[PDB]
This record gives C-alpha cells, structure tokens and sequence, in this order.
C-alpha cells in the first residue's frame, strides 16, 4: 500500500514499522546493495525491511539485546540464546511450541514455520499485548499500509486457552505457527 521505507507507524517504545513493498524495484539489486541494510550504530539489524529486521530491531532498542542472524524467520525457533549488545553477555532464550502449558508474554518473540502465506521464509513478530482472548502482535513485512492514529500492532489474534494450554490461532488459514520464545534458562 506504502511505497517501501515508508513510516507506518510505532510498536511500544517508539520502535518504528516500515513498508517492506520491494514490488518496483530490481530484486538482485535488493538482495546485493547495502542501501538495504539496517543499522543502529554500526550494529546490525538485518534487511530493509523485512521481518526479522523488525524483531531485532525491538529486541535491541527496548531490551538491549539481539537474536543471531539468520537466512529464514523460522530458524529463530531453533536459537537458544540472545546477546546483550553492551557487553556480549549471552543470555538463555526458551522456544514454547504453540499449544502450551507456558503462556505468552509481551515482549516474547513469535514464529511461524514456512507454509502458506509464508512460503518459505517463515515469519516473526512480536508478541504486544495480552488479552483475555486475543493477543496483538506488532510486525513488519506483512502489512505495508499506515497504522491508524494510535495504534501500535499490526494485527491481533485470537488466543484459545483451554485445559491450561495456550493456543494461537494466526489470521490466516494456510500458514504455521511454531510458538513463541522467551528469555528464560
Ligand atoms: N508475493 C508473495 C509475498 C509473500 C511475502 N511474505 C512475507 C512474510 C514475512 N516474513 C518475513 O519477512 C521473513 N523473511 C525472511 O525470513 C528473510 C528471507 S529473505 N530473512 C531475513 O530477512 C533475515 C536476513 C538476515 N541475514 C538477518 O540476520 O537479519
């Protein structure tokens, strides 16, 4: 909807949400030049403007911490660890299958294996409220339009609790949600 670069918005902390529509440009010409590579003071925080991009990048300016870099979002289910960016403390990070007993939290890393919407790649976002029934996830990647007045997530979805389990359900139908992640031994 955006041209790409474009502001869409804000995630909690005032970590901005840009449009990641590359539908105009040489695409050999977005994977190889540096111009799409993200930087916060020489730290690196992935490629312009995709999804992991976004979660690294809320990571570091409201956690001060980082994920490794990786070729697919879905890889990040795999880490284990996250890096504290001042002083490359290496910190344990849990992966919590969707479905379990270990409810999510904001703030917590969410993945989605490769299928569907996602073909290949996967997915990431960032899980930003917790509701009775809903959670609201902030992402980039995926929506490409401005963000209402206000609004700080992209998209909200439905979480089913039943039997002390926590299920969520994604707003589309032919993709895989992996689970969520949280920094815990
Ligand atoms: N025409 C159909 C378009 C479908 C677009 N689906 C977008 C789904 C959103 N998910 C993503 O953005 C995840 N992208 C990815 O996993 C890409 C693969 S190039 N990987 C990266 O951005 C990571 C690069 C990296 N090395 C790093 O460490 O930051």
């Amino acid at each position: 909807d955006a041209p790409f670069g474009t502001l869409l918005g804000y995630a909690p902390g005032g970590v901005a949400i840009y449009s990641s529509d590359y539908s105009s440009l040489d695409p050999q010409e977005y994977e190889d030049d540096a111009v799409f590579r993200s930087y916060i003071d020489d730290e690196y925080m992935g490629h312009k403007w995709q999804a992991v991009e976004f979660a690294r990048r809320f990571l570091f300016l409201n956690y001060g911490v980082v994920f490794t870099d990786v070729g697919m979002a879905w890889e990040i289910f795999s880490l284990r660890f996250l890096r504290e960016v001042v002083n490359d403390n290496i910190l344990p990070l849990q992966a919590f299958p969707n479905g379990s007993p270990r409810a999510p939290v904001a703030g917590a890393l969410l993945i989605w294996d490769k299928g569907g919407e996602f073909k290949d790649t996967g997915h990431v976002a960032i899980i930003t409220q917790l509701h009775g029934n809903k959670v609201r996830i902030a992402e980039q990647n995926v929506i490409h339009s401005p963000l209402p007045q206000g609004q700080q997530w992209t998209r909200e979805l439905e979480m089913v609790v039943e039997n002390g389990c926590y299920t969520l359900k994604d707003t589309f139908d032919d993709t895989t949600i992996l689970g969520w992640m949280i920094q815990t031994e």
